[PDB]
């Protein structure tokens, strides 16, 4: 069971389908308490309802909010944002173009009117950029250097105030005027600026109220245990610099020996066992991704590690996203060639309508329905599927037939594992398809898509925050209005498509 969620990377890109993104954030963070990767809200109506934000405490990554219409973004349990990642490679915390300009008293301006984070008291890394907010108060009341830690050197700040509606001011409990909100519950709570000795976090102004070396954000106590969160791991309890290695040596010989008390590096804690769909690697970490030259090695129970390929190394089909091929973003006639043969493939495939229409400027020519014919030796994609283009001619998506697995270690936009978008398929196909290691899959605005919901979905997934958000595909219906539906030898109703080659789980 999990407390840890993973953020998104779609940064300011507008979400394909409107009707299902806070569907998609729901499912996402529900219950969610840390958060690896970054936190985005972005485009929400004013009707949106963001109460399962609720638990979160901790943002590995920065922390996004805009061009949304809600009123309010309940994130009053913040306590600390890593920014491992920053947002335009500066900012811990954007806040930007939340409010509907750049019978007027009846409706109530959409747009933050107040930040509310309360408990945030810790920035890692990046600074703070809030642009745009016409209806957003108190901003400017907050002591961000307290916030921002010792250690931040991207301390930055760039704080817009052009405001279109008048404060009230803060709560009279407010010490120097500095809130969040109009709350009497939102005055911002110093932790380092007014700490004794030099410490870099504290709970009052005595030197006995200092925190500990390890910890961050803040503390109850004195002890290492008492931290609101850890600067660097928690291991089991107390915040350490570093977990305790897999491996123990021997003072003479310096011959490697099991040690009991090893733990792997996941996120900032210590854990005996890497999750569900990580890999397990040499210097005792969790990580989707190998070490330079160590490359993946799949056990029967699945647990796929890193081992040193360094040397002996057998050559590997690397996907977009990976390698060389890092930057591409799609498949073309350019590098369709490059993936013959391959059973497994590192990194991800994705199709759009350049990959089919071809750009004679590069004299990439069109790519051809038979060149497709080279995925069907796949049998696992470690990262997403994405399509928003497939040729007419074709039906399904056969040509991935003998795709069993997609790992979904790397997600588009951070979200999605599995994309069906604006095509003109009438059925999936993906008969071997087993599973989605991980990420939502989003199949939507497919006309003639029929076989949405034959196919056991739920049996795919691996995890509590996945599901499948769908809309606008074929009616069910006028599917069965044509008489569509699984073959009679379909065992439980479920099947990919029309024949009996389509079929699932016996
Ligand atoms: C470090 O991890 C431990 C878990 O090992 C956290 O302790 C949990 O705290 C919550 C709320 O205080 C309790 O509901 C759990 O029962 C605790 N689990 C255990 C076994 O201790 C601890 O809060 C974490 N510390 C920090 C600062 O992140
Ligand atoms: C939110 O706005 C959309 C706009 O299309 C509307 O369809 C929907 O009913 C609204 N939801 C609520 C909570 O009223
Ligand atoms: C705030 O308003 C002033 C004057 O209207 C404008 O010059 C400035 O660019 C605005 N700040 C931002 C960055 O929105």
């Amino acid at each position: 069971s999990t407390q840890v969620c993973t953020g998104t990377d779609m940064k300011l890109r507008l979400p394909a389908s409107p009707e299902t993104h806070l569907d998609m954030l729901r499912h996402l963070y529900q219950g969610c308490q840390v958060v690896q990767g970054n936190l985005e809200l972005t485009y929400l109506p004013t009707n949106a309802s963001l109460s399962f934000l609720q638990d979160i405490q901790e943002v590995q990554g920065y922390v996004l909010i805009a061009h949304n219409q809600v009123r309010q973004v309940p994130l009053q349990r913040l306590r600390i944002v890593r920014g491992t990642q920053l947002f335009e490679d500066n900012y811990a915390l954007a806040v930007l173009d939340n409010g509907d300009p750049l019978p007027v008293t009846g409706a109530s301006p959409g747009g933050l009117r107040e930040l509310q984070l309360r408990s945030l008291t810790e920035i890692l890394k990046g600074g703070v950029l809030i642009q745009r907010n016409p209806q957003l108060c108190y901003q400017d009341t907050i002591l961000w250097k307290d916030i921002f830690h010792k250690n931040n050197q991207l301390a930055l700040t760039l704080i817009d105030t052009n405001r279109s509606r008048a404060c009230h001011p803060c709560s009279p409990m407010c010490k120097g005027s500095r809130c969040w909100g109009e709350s009497s519950e939102d005055c911002q709570s110093l932790t380092r600026t007014v700490c004794a000795g030099g410490c870099a976090r504290c709970k009052g102004p005595l030197p006995t109220d200092c925190c500990h070396e390890q910890c961050a954000a803040g503390c109850t106590g004195p002890k290492h245990s008492d931290c609101l969160a850890c600067l660097h791991f928690n291991h089991s309890g107390i915040c350490e610099l570093h977990c305790p290695a897999l491996v123990t040596y021997n003072t003479d010989t310096f011959e490697s020996m099991p040690n009991p008390e090893g733990r792997y590096t996941f996120g900032a804690s210590c854990v005996t066992a890497c999750p569900y769909n990580y890999l397990s690697t040499d210097v005792g970490s969790c990580t989707l991704v190998c070490p330079l030259h160590n490359q993946e090695v799949t056990a029967e129970d699945g647990t796929q590690k890193c081992e040193k390929c360094s040397k002996p190394c057998a050559r590997v089909c690397y996907g977009l996203g990976m390698e060389h091929l890092r930057e591409v973003r799609a498949v073309t006639s350019a590098n369709i060639q490059e993936f013959a043969g391959c059973k497994k493939i590192f990194g991800s495939l994705a199709f759009l309508p350049e990959s089919f229409d071809g750009d004679p400027a590069s004299n990439t020519a069109p790519l051809q329905p038979e060149q497709l014919q080279v995925f069907e030796t796949l049998e696992e994609i470690t990262g997403y599927l994405y399509i928003s283009a497939w040729p007419d001619s074709l039906p399904d998506l056969s040509v991935f037939q003998n795709l069993q697995v997609i790992r979904g270690r790397i997600l588009h936009n951070g979200a999605y594992s599995l994309t069906l978008q604006g095509l003109g398929i009438s059925w999936l196909g993906l008969r071997s398809l087993r599973e989605l290691g991980s990420g939502l899959a989003l199949i939507h605005h497919n006309t003639h898509l029929c076989f949405v919901h034959t196919v056991p979905w739920d049996q795919l997934f691996r995890n509590p925050h996945q599901a499948l958000l769908h809309t606008a595909n074929r009616p069910e219906d006028e599917c069965v209005g044509e008489g569509l539906a699984c073959h009679q030898l379909c065992a439980k109703g479920h099947c990919w498509g029309p024949g009996p080659t389509q079929c699932v789980n016996d």
